[PDB]
């Protein structure tokens, strides 16, 4: 869903 190198918060 999200790119890479992105987490959750």
């Amino acid at each position: 869903k999200r790119p890479p190198g992105f987490s959750p918060f």
